[PDB]
DNA sequence: GAGTATCACATAATGCTACACTCTACCGCATTACGATTCAGC
DNA sequence: GCTGAATCGTAATGCGGTAGAGTGTAGCATTATGTGATACTCT
């Protein structure tokens, strides 16, 4: 139950240097004496959780891993839902997770709060990226290269607060300094949303709080710090 | 040496993807509930397993998946783009799969955004003797090894599944044409086509999996698409 | 624990004759002697679960009921989800509940099966009624009057199997004889769906199985009988 | 006389909409767990309560709601259409509410299909001293009873909520104009407007509840709509 | 530098056995609610 | 007639103790379990 923390640390090491590692290098990446690494590695190899890289110095990750993946340990739906319910429970504001498809984010899933003053929206609906905060965050994450493939010629305006390409980018340069994006009625009148980026081993996703700008004025600091905490949790559990 | 235990536990969980309880797990492996308990926690500490809600539940953890994008952050880190383009073109569900025993180890997939889609999880294991990717992966194998990989009555996952001789037959055809087909042999209603990827990194199979309603309609343009993709790829990693 | 079944039966009686009932009439609607009804009614009145209709003969339902409704015993979402999970668990085919809005049904909620060959669709999306089975069922439920307000002039075709107004109605006259509607690719190629009507105290809703026509050919009888059973269950628990 | 128990249980559940356990319930009422148990089942038999999933849970049952569409299948069975039309016209969330004590008993509602909507469950109880429907319902009340309905420091659910004199003031205005308004007095951000429904079936209030972003924009056209609806209705049930 | 075998020590894994917690079940005892009556006002 | 209300001797019925089939968790001896300096092997 405590030699395991060790073997795990080793797993991680081998995932950090997939090309192959000798037990020396392992002994360095973790403050565990050579011999210990020896024995542990042996056990792991025995259970096929690790492979020998030939007579040459090395031990890569084993097939057992793949042998084990089951009924989708890879579906950010069943993988993130827990944390969504968590956040939405903590704030009582509807939340959402969505991917990025060029210029439109895909509402992968959401949770609606049962407040008297609520904000409801579909799931599976393709919506404009530059328009929402989730979008914005998903957008900063992109390269200057693929950026323009999204911001194409002219942005389809949706209100009187929606932004143009000469102000959008302005914002964007900041969501790489703080990491949290914000849309104030820049999609729907009276509706604000606060998002942040989820850098998973599966990819990049958008996690946002969707709310009535009314309450949005009052609660800000707390909500941002929240989304950020949720970010660090999920990131620790499933990031890369 | 306790590791052995932890792992027997792992496997146990894996074999029942829907989830087990300390009780059930401890009955499946010959261990005491308290021991199981300590081990499960010892693993949940590392996201090697997951608690399954307030009611009784335990399943495998995320770390398990995380350590596979890392496992080979090579072939994935370069084939990913090609899979993207090819996934946008045909707009179907693309699958990069390697071979492990009589079943194919799916390294990566991209699901079509279409209404009627077809999914098969990352890693998901399906007998290579019934999926295109599988046939392809078998083709590129020593006439000596490929017989050993079939030392038992082949899987018969469906009705149109193949026999022994029947299989040995196509096994060459696919070597020649370079591609392989699957019509209602893995799952009644599904068809999948695949082409090899002779690379320096090994023998991988690039396949496309789709329903049958859209299969008969256009089988060729698919095969060609796949072949061009294969070419472009092997102009960067071939050997 | 068994005088309660009785008091309940009485509640029901009073809900069947909201204008007011004397204990005689109650004694008839349920095979329980006059005196018993006397006492029980008394207790109920005492807890405000029933009202006296004045010196004149009568006892209506009490305010306590309203005093009790809580956090929405009225939201077919949290009210039907159990039965959805039930059905989808039983068949492994994606299922759905949707309301009727004129000529478009509103996908209120669904459950997706994790089968290799799956059928996925949004939630909140407005889709054509005459096109889907859920629709069809929701449509039979309407009056010849409001019917035309839905079937307006010409139906927006979606494939080569979609029906026209001179064949639709043909079908419709039958979904009032069996109660279960069927759409075979009449919306999306390769996709069939089997629906039935849910006549709740909240209204009419559509409960359907959405599946790949492939499997749909094989499994039919069993699925229909299933949907029908689910129908009777939900109906017993929440119908009117 | 066991009924008393069952009902104390009911109330208990009601007071905690999120759900209780036999344990918790039995602690809230002075009853033994086993007794609670038997009673809970005795009610679940009648959908008067609901099991709340495999983990520990019990909440109120559907029958409770069912017995309200029946409770008064009159005013609902005739006002429903009007509420439909009026709900489609303004495209907002309409509310038919009656009065019970210092709070309004919502008989029916129809939620706007708009993105930013406002819901308040059927029956939901909110102090009439802060919602339009409430003000309206108070207006049509004996100058003798309406004082008794306010025998304590009025609810102060928000910031812009009203005082005693302050309230007694509007209480007449609404009698006159026939309508009543609510600006951030029930819930910061919400506004609601209401008109009475002097009927032979009693005094009901027809209201419309919406955010403030859309309130200031168009307050009048609303009031007028409501008034015409009221008229049409009371041309079929008025007195 | 790879990876491997050895062995004396006490650390660091074990699995008892008890807990807090769901909802459920049994099952004798006297407390409860039952229902043919009689009474009271319309 | 009907409303609904009040007695009152009977045993039936609703009680509530105390035990069970499940979750996951906590403490804590005892002794097996794994540990790591130092010395061995073969590019
Ligand atoms: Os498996
Ligand atoms: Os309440």
């Amino acid at each position: 139950i405590q030699v395991i923390a060790r073997a795990a640390s080793i797993m991680r090491a081998l995932g950090s240097h997939p090309h192959g590692l000798s037990l020396a290098a392992i002994a360095q990446l973790v403050g565990l004496p050579r011999s210990t690494v020896q024995r542990i590695i042996n056990a792991l190899e025995e259970e096929f959780l690790v492979e020998a890289l030939g007579p040459a110095g090395g031990f890569r990750l084993g097939p057992a891993l793949g042998q084990l993946i089951n009924q989708a340990q890879t579906d950010i739906l069943s993988l993130v839902k827990p944390y969504l319910r968590s956040l939405a429970e903590e704030l009582d504001e509807s939340v959402s997770l969505a991917s990025l498809a060029g210029d439109k984010i895909y509402v992968l899933d959401r949770i609606v709060s049962e407040r008297e003053l609520r904000v409801v929206f579909p799931i599976g609906i393709n919506v404009p990226a530059a328009a929402t905060a989730a979008g914005k965050v998903l957008l900063a994450a992109l390269p200057d290269e693929t950026l323009q493939a999204a911001l194409g010629e002219q942005l389809p305006v949706l209100t009187s607060n929606t932004l143009g390409r000469k102000a959008l980018v302005k914002q964007l340069s900041e969501v790489r300094q703080s990491g949290v994006a914000s849309d104030l009625d820049e999609h729907i009148d009276g509706v604000s949303s606060f998002a942040t980026l989820l850098d998973t081993y599966l990819g990049y996703y958008s996690l946002a709080i969707v709310m009535p700008s009314s309450r949005a004025s009052k609660q800000s600091d707390l909500i941002k710090k929240a989304l950020l905490q949720s970010k660090l949790n999920i990131e620790r559990a499933i990031g890369r």
